[PDB]
Parts: C-alpha cells; structure tokens; sequence
C-alpha cells in the first residue's frame, strides 16, 4: 500500500488532471498509441487513425480519454480500498477487450509523461513516487483478477 501521506501527494497531484480532464485524457491515449501502435489496433473505433493530427482532431479520442482517466480517478480516490471498481474493467479489459498487461504498464507510463509534459517542473520527485506507486497498486490488483481469468 501507501503511506497517508503518500495517499495526499497522489491526490493533490490528481488535482491537475481534474482541471483539464478531457486533454490530459487525449494527451495520455496519444502518448500510448504513437508510442505503441499496437495498442491502436485494440480500438476498432480508433484504429481508423492512421497520423496523430488526427488523433489530435478526434473528438471522440478526446471523449473517451475522459472515460477512462474519470474511472482511475474514482479508483484512485478510494485510496487501494478498490475492490469493486476494479472487477468489472479487469473482466472488461481481459475478456472482451483483450488487453495485455503489459498495455496498461505502457498507460501508466503515459499518464507519469503526461503530467511531466504538461506540468514541467510542477511534478516533484515525490509527487512521481506517490503517483508511481499508486499506479503500480492498481496493475498489481488488475493483475490479480487476470490471473483468475487465464489472461496473465
Ligand atoms: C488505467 C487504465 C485504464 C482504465 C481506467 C480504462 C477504463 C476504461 C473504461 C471505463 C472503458 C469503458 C467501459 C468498459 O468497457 O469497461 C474502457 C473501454 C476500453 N478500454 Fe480501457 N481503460 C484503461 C486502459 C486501457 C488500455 C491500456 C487499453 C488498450 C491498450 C484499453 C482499451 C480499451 C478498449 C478497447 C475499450 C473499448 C473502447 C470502445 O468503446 O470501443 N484500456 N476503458
Ligand atoms: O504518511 N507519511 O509518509
Ligand atoms: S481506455
């Protein structure tokens, strides 16, 4: 787990997110896709998208960048005690979306560059380790429900 304090740091970080939550959400999904087109090809709805201006200029790309950091958000604001949110986007992910782990490892690392890129120099050497931290709790209990379900 995390230290409360360490709970804080994540949460106040979280904050950024909040204030822009659609472009942080774009900025992330095109930070995975470019850096990792084989994670486009998981999107019959995305995979369309060949360049990132277009990208860029999807406003669905942006629409769902904002469903999907508002769900980590949600998560993480329960502080680990996840349980219940985490079930249905670990069956989701694993057995109909068929996502790797390792997809979501290359999430996380988008969301650190993302905040990095966008807040430079505003996202301190302990707001990174909170955050880093926090995100890892979530692939680690993720992980555990595709295990039980034979993904990984
Ligand atoms: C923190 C990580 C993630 C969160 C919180 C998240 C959340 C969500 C949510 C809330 C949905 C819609 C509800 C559902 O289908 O369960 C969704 C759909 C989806 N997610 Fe994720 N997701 C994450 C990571 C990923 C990654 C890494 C990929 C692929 C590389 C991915 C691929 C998808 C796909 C393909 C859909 C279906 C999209 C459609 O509507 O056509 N997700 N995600
Ligand atoms: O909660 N102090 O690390
Ligand atoms: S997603």
């Amino acid at each position: 787990g995390l230290s409360d304090g360490e709970w804080q740091q994540v949460l106040n970080v979280w904050g950024k997110v909040e204030a822009d939550i659609a472009g942080h959400g774009q900025e992330v999904l095109i930070r995975l896709f470019t850096g990792h087109p084989e994670t486009l090809e998981k999107f019959d709805k995305f995979k369309h998208l060949k360049t990132e201006a277009e990208m860029k200029a999807s406003e669905d790309l942006k629409k769902h960048g904002t469903v999907a950091l508002t769900a980590l958000g949600g998560i993480l604001k329960k502080k680990g005690h996840h349980e219940a949110e985490l079930k249905p986007l670990a069956q989701s992910h694993a057995t109909k979306h068929k996502i790797p782990i390792k997809y979501l490892e290359f999430y996380s690392d988008a969301i650190i560059h993302v905040l990095h890129s966008k807040h430079p120099g505003d996202f301190g050497a302990d707001a990174q380790g909170a955050m880093t931290k926090a995100l890892e709790l979530f692939r680690n209990d993720i992980a555990a429900k595709y295990k039980e379900l034979g993904f990984q």
